[PDB]
């Protein structure tokens, strides 16, 4: 029996979901294509359908959102912004559901769910103001009587591509932004997070359709594999937004680069933790700690590495092992509980996989490791010393709570200890050295997109372009000039004068 | 027998150009590969030899480039543009003898050869103010206590790789940018231009070794397309700078995708000038003129389609065919001349076949169409008519003196037209139009990355980002913020405070 | 008796407002200085009165602002910016009773009333996101181990003294960047409209009292000449942001310049439209009706010199003539009403008098020029001919619904025309030549802070930064960069190396 | 006799410099005005005379430079750097000379004179670069078919008055800056300085000649008090930038501000130096000596005020005077000299008195003090302890090598005791601590308009702009966005729709 028709459950109809929910919307509900049944990660019980998309779906969707592109374009920017900001608004009087949702059908804690919200309740703010500033400069053309301007336009229709750890926000922040640089937006959640897609395009809808403005402009079509490939590959999608791994989003590139066009690819992490013998332990083991099992470990920005410097290696770890035993573990939507489950039961397995792994390589497992005898998705958050910094497993994004810690003497090993990984988002290091501190942000420091200093591999924060390099594909999403991703430039020279060319001895008229 | 042996060309001498040369340089001058001999295209008579990169010298040149990288990136951005600075005088002091030889190997005027290298001297004026700027903004975190900055480093190894109608500023405005952002380069030319390319290398060599730098800052690589494919192909590659064809280039962007690296794509154009009825027509015709057979129709921004309204059609065409009568056609180092031969015999054959293929599509040549009797590489400037805008041939680049005319009677219809075609770079109208010049520079406008109003489609500056979008790429080169394609962005965090993060009813020390 | 004891205009209480209210906040509510009372400038009666600051109320004001400062800087600016949408919350709460309020206190017409209360509201939203933004570039060193970096702090306590017309609006473009950039502020609005200064300053005290913030970091002193010459003598008024007439403005930049302190000055304006042969006619006869009358000729951008091509001059005038004879005139507050009374009794006689000195000076009433026989002050729309455009008249800003119109040949001298007055706000021509247009925004072009093509001189909006130049002061409000202006910039090269300084011969 | 007439000064003719020169040049060289001799400050000698600006000879050339704004203004602003670039070249021709000009009239050291020549030269690179730059921003209007620009044109006559103590560099940034910017300048420098005004003049103007350009764009007004009094009152100037003593800048301000016209003001210092307890010491002590002895303690930039940290407050104090004693006095013109004479009679006097009022306020010479017996201005670099670090003469700035040295004991009062004084010019403080440094950069820090770290108050370079705060003026030079204050800023919307207006119930046509 389905959670949704549980009387507990019922909260879930505020969020206008039902037993089956259709999964494409372009102004119209429909889904014609398979019918997906996501599940609560917390109980392996089922909580409702979705109908995702299918082939001929995905066609008709794409060519509404184009012709509606044609409307939304010629609507100024600021006035763009005025929608991101009920948007905004619609998803506040919503927030509380929502985040349950988030917590329901993705599994991670409910002060993570409504967080998350607020995350795109944020960037909708941040995007009102933006939609008044985005443009480009005024040059000086070296010619007399001519103006040399730099001109940005919309795209056209941005593919937003995104993954089930943050099956909202990732998505929210394409969408905010995209809308006031004046594109048409195509969604494909992750299909494990399904109801959570229908949901927030649910709430999206109606602000486009209380505003007379073609529901197009923000279009859902559900489904896995087949769908998105097909957004690699169509033409008509201007600007592919991909979020996920590695792994997938090679394949993803590979094909957007094939038809010459745009893509953002926001891939995996391996993010890396140093800590320096002057480093504050006060500081260095609960940002350790809640970097590494946070949402169970299930952050792109999850801390996997730590380097501890040899002097201070054994205390810390034995300081991490003492707080790892305090982790309260339950259900996610309840409000004592720091940790949840992961999300699928092959999460579950390529845990265990991981772990024997880094056995075989002579790694130790001083805490967890093992996975809990509960209903769920539940493991235990894992530290393992003794590996090599060059052990394979090590260097693989394992999506799961397991830290590797490593130890280290001099700060030039271990800056190239941090980069020597295929990965490149987040990293952070530890310490009071003002020249250490420097060297760190300079070319012979981290090579990540995100470098931190005495704040662990998991802050960001919007007024920053967040993105990471390498491997983890180098786009770029929210803050700083960003927004240029999702708009085209043009070098216009405007000829105002009433001069004419140097004939060069050619007789003209 | 070569050139370089005789008395009226001693002056290469004073370019270091010797009966055979090497053709790599990192610090040390040399070459195992293939011996080619470059060809002067107004007589096609051989002037001189290069000997290419082996596999094995590409492999030693990137070692000794990315060891020079350790050295070059500590050096403070303005005084790398000191360096830059004294590279623009040392192009200043050569600028004839050097501009002689671009019209002697590649095969435009002279005047072009010598304002091609002053190009080169302009941009590295411009990179020297730009040193002291690159970077970016410092942000107010949300956090107490916290910085937000973004920090700009250099990528690492830049690859250059170029085409032969540019031999010089194409590569020169890729090194001056690429190294006031601290990175050294590796360049591989057009083999037809290797002579060129020694010469250059010669030039920035003296400075870099004057000033007690590594060489191979500067590396070269004189080499084919297994050169090309194995920078392509090259992790120690960070960043691939193509200039060439779509064709050869969407392979290209293809190997560097695979491997998650950067590209930076400069690829074909299919650019069209469109005269609507208002417009000033003693400024469209010798516009068109110079725009279509200008350095023989071999500048990637060529005008090749000719969209004329209906009104002026005929008017219009009749004064480029007198117009086209009085090109002067000559040796490229002969003075006052304004049109020399194409750059290969290759070229002949192609502009041939096109010819022929558009007669056969429904075109009519109005003017030329037919080879030269003469020594060397020389077609005549070509008009064709009654072509459909959407012929194979016309959507085709075919780099000869073509031009491709066309009626249109609305506005509408002729923005898509431009549009239509798979090439994306200059684009160009002539009007007295208020709004349609707007709306051409606005979203329903022109899709390409150069937006001209009342000068043709060769009309770009350093102030502004050059590039192409759709299949001419999409990367950018020289002015506004095109520099931060030569360096990868990071967003810290910086935590300088005392705080510790929220236990979270955990009990840490 | 007054207007907000009478059962009409009950919902004057929605605002907080009394039969007496304290004109003094900072964090508390007082007043023990003259007692001012407004009056309806449409029917001339008394709505309510005012406490007004003492000099006591002042300086324990200043004092406490500076106070609250040292807590409001140290939060982050994105937080800053979020106490900011709050402010932005709380004004569309009350958009109707406030845009009234302004419409019965200064006398515009209601939706205009309305329309301010909006323009503060978006100016909020705009601020949430710039607060994110605001900082400068990391530069790149020449010194090796060395940072460069451009730093923005706040000045600390900014001044802010406000004009008649714009009673709302004003203060908030002020309000919402200056809390951004981590300011405290002191508001001085001007006298005519203290009960609508008391009401936004109510609405902002509740956002920083449910914040659990110094209620200071928004002040009000109510007060008239005396009250800003002190702030623009008072050292402890890091900036000092004034809005009004030219002739006080001057005194004001020379007060504040002798004690070398920071002015932001946006002053009067003698704002021209010119109608090119070549101009949409249709276009332009509407846009000078509606920046002509506008606010009853009241807006710092309203236009008073009409400059029209002899070709169509005649033309032009004549369509003005059909047109000015439909504005409908009433209670701003009654609908269909296009056109409320002048906002004093002085303004009336002020211009009267502009009629006759423009009479004097050679110039032909061809329609309006008298008062209006009707409860108020109500004055009939004026379009005066026949004046030369060096006019003394005509280059002075009579605050009042005159327009002057003159005749034009050539583009070079009807652009020296625009430029050859003192003030320098707003400027518009009506035109297609493509030429024109670009000479127009150039260095021979217009002179003014606002230059615009085929589109009024009201015509603004808050993406570009506001202000004027010449006499007009050169202070910049709201858009692009204009944030600056309430902060300090500081260039710090930051020594992170081991690296000592040369020797040069001396043993240390 | 004049020290021109002996030929061991022969080289003073390279600058075209005679035994009376002309003080004014507008189109021609003229002056009717008092001849005022100049002294070498080392001998006490004439050097030459100039005949400087009558009333006639002002209003003469300010109608001149006018006239010529109209010409240099339609100059394409990337042509304008050009000219800039030429003057900077023209300036490294004559860079021995004319530095050894500076070095005789005014007095600092060779090494400083030929430097400051190279500080102009620096700038004119970066200008040329800049020149390609300058604009604002096009935004997106809030209007359907509207265009929002930002505008920025030259405000047209700047006015600049400089100061004795760097004769060449503060006018060649503010030259740079304002002729890219399309402004021409009038110049009025130091009366005793008046050859080096002569002479800059006279390498600016061959210039623009040489270019067929009118020499007004550049013009020269050699005088005193009563020349400036008339460009601080001209309304046609529209900017004047003012570099001098804060007492002067003062009505210079008022007046400007008088007639609602545009002032740069550069004013007085009283820099300050803070050693905390965690501070390095061998960077210290010579960073505190270089930066209150430079240019014989003549700097704007100077240290003035030294805060050490009570608990090495003795040791410091006692490293400096051993090394203070090792500091090489002599002849300006001289090798391995380090200190150099006083720029006149009268520094000598106020030098005195300032260490006379500093024993009346019950201060302690530990160094130096008195006058050194010798032909020339010279004076011994003087430290002075136990003053009050709010006594009155510690508040002052007096323009000789004067160092007061003051203890503290906590971060928060001795930032206040930076910050309680009128001057705001520049600060520094030297420390390891990274919250502290931060604090410093932050809201509760320096109120300076340069905020250093770990480097001396004369730090300061082209990339950021130049300026102080409070009694300092408020104007900024050279890098960042200070070019703005050389141009005026217009918000332009741009109707090109066919859009009409509301009619809002009245008949039209
Ligand atoms: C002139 O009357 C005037 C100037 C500025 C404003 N603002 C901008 C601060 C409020 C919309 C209103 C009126």
């Amino acid at each position: 029996t389905l959670l949704i028709n549980q009387p507990q459950y019922a909260w879930l109809k505020e969020l206008g979901l039902r037993e089956e929910n259709e999964g494409v919307y372009n102004g119209s509900w429909g889904g014609r294509g398979e019918v997906i049944t996501t599940y609560c990660p917390a109980n392996n019980e089922p909580i409702a359908r979705v109908r995702q998309a299918s082939v001929a779906d995905y066609e008709e969707t794409v060519k509404k959102a184009r012709e509606a592109w044609k409307i939304w374009a010629d609507i100024p920017a600021p006035k763009r912004g005025e929608i991101v900001r009920q948007i905004g608004d619609a998803l506040r009087e919503k927030i509380q559901v929502l985040g349950s949702l988030v917590s329901l059908e993705m599994g991670k804690i409910l002060v993570e769910g409504v967080g998350e919200v607020q995350e795109y309740v944020d960037i909708c703010d941040y995007a009102v103001g933006l939609s008044r500033m985005i443009g480009g400069p005024i040059l000086p053309s070296e010619r007399s009587g001519h103006a040399l301007i730099e001109q940005w336009n919309p795209v056209g229709l941005v593919g937003i591509i995104t993954a089930f750890n943050f099956p909202v926000a990732v998505y929210g922040w394409n969408n905010a932004i995209a809308m006031i640089c004046g594109n048409v937006c195509l969604w494909k959640g992750a299909p494990t997070t399904s109801l959570i897609s229908v949901a927030v395009t649910k709430i999206i809808a109606k602000v486009l359709e209380d505003n007379k403005l073609p529901g197009a402009i923000c279009s859902l079509t559900c489904g896995g594999a087949d769908i998105g490939t097909a957004m690699a590959k169509d033409e008509r999608v201007n600007l592919l937004s991909f979020t996920g791994s590695t792994q997938v989003g090679k394949q993803v590139g590979l094909m957007v680069q094939e038809r010459f066009g745009r893509s953002l690819l926001e891939l995996g992490g391996n993010n890396a933790i140093i800590a320096f013998e002057d480093a504050d332990l006060s500081l260095v083991v609960p940002s350790a700690l809640f970097a590494a099992v946070g949402t169970a470990g299930q952050r792109c920005t999850t801390a996997r590495r730590l380097f501890i410097h040899e002097s201070i290696h054994d205390e810390v770890v034995n300081r991490l092992k003492k707080a790892y035993a305090q982790i309260r573990v339950g259900n996610p939507w309840d409000p004592n509980v720091l940790y949840g489950p992961l999300h699928t039961k092959q999460a579950v397995s390529m845990f265990l996989g991981a772990v024997e792994e880094a056995k075989k390589e002579g790694g130790t497992v001083v805490y967890g490791g093992k996975v809990m005898d509960r209903p769920g998705n539940y493991v235990e958050p894992t530290i393992v010393t003794g590996l090599g910094h060059d052990a394979s497993i090590a260097h693989t994004e394992t999506f799961a709570p397991i830290l590797y810690v490593f130890k280290f003497k001099n700060e030039e090993e271990v800056f190239a200890w941090n980069n020597e990984v295929k990965q490149g988002l987040s990293s952070s290091i530890f310490t009071k050295d003002l020249g250490r501190i420097f060297r760190w942000l300079g070319p012979k420091g981290s090579d990540c997109g995100i470098v931190n200093v005495n704040i662990p591999t998991s802050g960001a924060e919007i007024g920053g372009a967040f993105g990471g390099e390498k491997h983890t594909g180098g786009g770029r999403e929210s803050g700083s000039d960003a927004w240029k991703q999702y708009m085209r430039r043009s070098t216009c020279t405007i000829n105002y004068s009433k001069d004419l060319p140097l004939a060069q001895g050619i007789k003209f008229q």
